[PDB]
Order: C-alpha cells, then sequence, then structure tokens
C-alpha cells in the first residue's frame, strides 16, 4: 500500500520537496515527488544523476494541466537541510502508519489514507505544520500517550499505533 505523506496531494509553489530523479530528457529531468505518492515533476533544464534523491523547489504547478515544474538551482544549502530533515521525519511517520496498516491487515490504499487522515493529518492540521506536526506529536506520544486520546480511533487501532510509535 502507498499513500502520500501530507494532507495535500500537491505541494505549494515555493515548497522545497524531496524527489527521486527518474530520467533525463531534452526539456529537463523527470522526477518523482517522494512525499506526494510519487507524482511526477520536472526539473527544468535551466534549473538543473538518475537514481539520486534531491531537494528541489516548486516553481510552478498546474493541477488542471497536470504539470509540476521544479528547480534544483534555487535551493539553498540551509533549505536542503530542512527538506532532508522534514523528509526523514515524515518518512518515519509514514513507516509507522504503514506498519499499523500491516498489523491491521489493510489491503486498500483508502484504509491507509484513512489512518493518516485520523492521525498524522490531524496533528499536521492542528499545528498547521505539515510533516513536523505529526512527527512531533508521535514522538511526544512515546512519553505522553494521552496526546492520542482525542483521535478518532478504536481501542485496537490506538493500541497498535502506540506499539508502532514505541518501536519507532
Ligand atoms: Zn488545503
Ligand atoms: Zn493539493
Ligand atoms: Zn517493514
Ligand atoms: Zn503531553
Amino acid at each position: 500500500l502507498s499513500c502520500r505523506f501530507y494532507q495535500h496531494k500537491f505541494p505549494e509553489v515555493e515548497d522545497v520537496v524531496m524527489v527521486n530523479v527518474r530520467s533525463i530528457a531534452e526539456m529537463g529531468a523527470y522526477v518523482s515527488l517522494l512525499e506526494y505518492n510519487n507524482i511526477e515533476g520536472m526539473i527544468l533544464l535551466s534549473e538543473l544523476r538518475i537514481g539520486r534523491n534531491e531537494c528541489v523547489v516548486v516553481i510552478r504547478v498546474d493541477k488542471e494541466k497536470g504539470y509540476i515544474d521544479l528547480s534544483k538551482r534555487r535551493v539553498s544549502p540551509e533549505e536542503a537541510i530542512k527538506c532532508e530533515d522534514k523528509f526523514t521525519k515524515s518518512k518515519t511517520v509514514y513507516s509507522i502508519l504503514r506498519h499499523v496498516a500491516e498489523v491491521l491487515e489493510y489491503t486498500k490504499d483508502e484504509q491507509l489514507e484513512s489512518l493518516f487522515q485520523r492521525t498524522a493529518w490531524v496533528f499536521d492540521d492542528k499545528y498547521k505544520r505539515p510533516g513536523y506536526g505529526a512527527y512531533d506529536a508521535f514522538k511526544h506520544a512515546v512519553s505522553d500517550p494521552s496526546i492520542l486520546d482525542s483521535l478518532d480511533l478504536n481501542e485496537d487501532e490506538r493500541e497498535v499505533l502506540i506499539n508502532n510509535i514505541n518501536r519507532r
């Protein structure tokens, strides 16, 4: 099962996003946005290795047309560090919830999405901080499990979530 990391299906213009470079063509490099369920972007040729993960900035989006244009050249080192850090934290949240889904034997992507919606994305929304919100709340749950009390979870879901958070 896959699912994106964050409530939104697309990044906002000016976001720095973690991508995997998939191929190189005349107009630029095609990449998969790792935080957004591997949707495709392009690093414009003017803004520029297959298989490498890189932090790039979102330059233009057109959801109707289907395009995401990106830039490597415009990412500052300080910006790359934050993106690597956000990505690791969010990926950890992802792995936790994916493990929760395995324990509960989810077979459908919507079950995993529903888990995110009722947990990580509640915290991301509560604190208006995508990625970090969920991560910080899950980490806090290690010492203060009550932070999960308000979530719309059944007893088993909660128990399995706490277990998987603890495993980390
Ligand atoms: Zn929104
Ligand atoms: Zn969106
Ligand atoms: Zn595993
Ligand atoms: Zn607390």
